[PDB]
């Protein structure tokens, strides 16, 4: 593996394990594959309240610690604050609940899952009488103040954000009396949506860009148009796969590592989980990288059109 030093002083393994799996998959699977991931060499594990799996992921971690395979400090665990808990008073309590579910003392990284606040409540997707998801108006800077408090209280070693654009990031960065800068910004990032501009900006403020859907997403027919191009079927990626004798997924992952992006990779398949750790075994040439750079088509796999009306919709800006 390898690590990147956060503007926190803390370290984040550049390769992370994505734990989300559709509700159709047995929750016992999350437990089994997280163990497989750790056994394969994954040290960074990505979860969230929304995934309904923190109990299982924490179970796997606890199990591998008892195994003697790893120590708590060897694992980098991240969870995320769901959008229905943006009001400052619901932040610590939300974190405490995640910690309780995972049976952990602290989270290595806690993130604001998305800038699009939703009506407060236990329900993850609040909708009105007309079936429309209910938005909420919250000063994200106050949400951030509550996050900084969680870090001071030792519940989260590092704090960051997710799905934020440059303007939203700047809101935090320019907040009067700011104590902690977000350590990262976890966003959708892959060759068909490489986020070069955002990447350059984050790099300029020492903020780490963490890539999700780096392998082209899980293409859930619920939020992903089946007509969208299949990333792992890209001719250039496959050509580079056949050239380096690797796989399109490894090419996509290596692309991010070489451009300074921390990459997440979800897989509930034993062989693929183990294959993904091989991303550290090869290297792409400067020319290889330029070729992948030319693949961008501003394609966002998640169908976010329904929230396009949200005042905090991140895709309103060029980046
Ligand atoms: N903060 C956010 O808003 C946000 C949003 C989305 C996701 N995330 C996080 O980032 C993670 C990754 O994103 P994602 O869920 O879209 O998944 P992804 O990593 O883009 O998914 C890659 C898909 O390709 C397959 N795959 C994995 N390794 C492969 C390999 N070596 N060769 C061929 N196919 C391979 C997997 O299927 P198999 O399981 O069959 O291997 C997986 O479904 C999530 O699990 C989650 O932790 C965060
Ligand atoms: C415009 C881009 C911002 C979208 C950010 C958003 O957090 C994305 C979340 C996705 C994950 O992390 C995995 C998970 O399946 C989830 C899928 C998408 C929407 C669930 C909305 C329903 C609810 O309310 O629960």
């Amino acid at each position: 593996q390898q690590c990147v030093k956060l503007n926190d002083g803390h370290f984040m393994p550049v390769l992370g394990f994505g734990t989300y799996a559709p509700p159709e998959v047995p929750r016992s699977k999350a437990l089994e594959v997280t163990k497989l991931a750790i056994e394969a060499g994954f040290r960074h594990i990505d979860s969230a309240h929304l995934y309904n799996n923190e109990e299982q992921v924490g179970l796997a971690i606890r199990s591998k610690i008892a195994d003697g395979s790893v120590k708590r400090e060897d694992i980098f665990y991240t969870s995320k604050l769901w959008s229905t808990f943006h009001r400052p008073e619901l932040v610590r309590p939300a974190l405490e609940n995640s910690l309780k579910k995972a049976q952990l003392d602290y989270v290595d990284l806690y993130l604001i899952h998305s800038p699009m606040s939703l009506k407060p409540g236990e329900e993850l997707s609040p909708t009105d009488e007309n079936g429309k998801v209910i938005f909420d108006i919250v000063d994200l800077c106050t949400t951030w103040e509550a996050m900084e408090k969680c870090k001071d209280a030792g519940l989260a070693k590092s704090i960051g954000v997710s799905n934020f654009n440059r303007r939203q990031l700047e809101m935090i960065l320019n907040k009067p009396g700011l104590k902690y800068k977000p350590v990262c910004n976890q966003v959708e990032c892959h060759p068909y949506f490489n986020r070069s501009k955002l990447l350059d900006f984050c790099k300029s403020k020492d903020i780490v860009l963490v890539a999700y859907s780096a392998l082209g997403s899980q293409r859930d027919k619920r939020w992903v148009d089946p007509n969208s191009p299949v990333l792992l079927e890209d001719p250039v990626l496959c050509a580079l796969a056949k050239k380096h004798k690797r796989t399109p997924a490894l090419i996509a992952l290596r692309y991010q590592l070489q451009r300074g992006v921390v990459v997440l990779a979800k897989s509930y398949n034993e062989q693929r989980i183990r294959q993904n750790v091989q991303v550290f075994e090869f290297q792409l040439t400067a020319e290889d990288m330029k070729a992948i750079d030319g693949l961008d088509r501003n394609l966002h796999y998640f169908n976010s059109d329904s929230f396009a009306s949200h005042p905090n919709y991140p895709y309103s800006d060029e980046y």
